């Protein structure tokens, strides 16, 4: 039963697709976005009509992200 | 260069886990908590870091 804790300790975990790239693909549905894969995965999902594969909730946009 | 400044503090706060991705055009800077940042955009204030007007919040997840 894994919760995820308070502060983001998996962020600098690779995408969880490809495993090699940071986390910077935002999935963005609603108000609400998971951020578990890189960019360039994130957007594939998005380009061949796929769900968020966390919530399955329909992939309004991604948000590339930065962290300053 | 992953992104190690994600389990840093917010950065207005100091005290909230940075989940409160700022929107601008197709980026996001995600270094405030959600509540700091909806402060911001409530309120017309730009991104702190870019001075950017403001899109939308993201409340972000780390699934
Ligand atoms: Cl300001
Ligand atoms: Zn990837
Ligand atoms: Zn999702
Ligand atoms: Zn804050
Ligand atoms: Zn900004």
């Amino acid at each position: 039963e894994i919760v995820e804790p308070e502060f983001p300790h998996n962020a600098i975990e690779p995408c969880v697709i490809c495993q090699t790239r940071p986390k910077n693909g935002c999935i963005v549905h609603g108000k609400t976005g998971h951020l578990m894969a890189c960019f360039t995965c994130a957007k594939k999902l998005k380009k061949r009509n796929k769900p968020c594969p966390v919530c399955r909730q329909p992939i309004q946009m991604i948000v590339l992200t930065y962290f300053p």
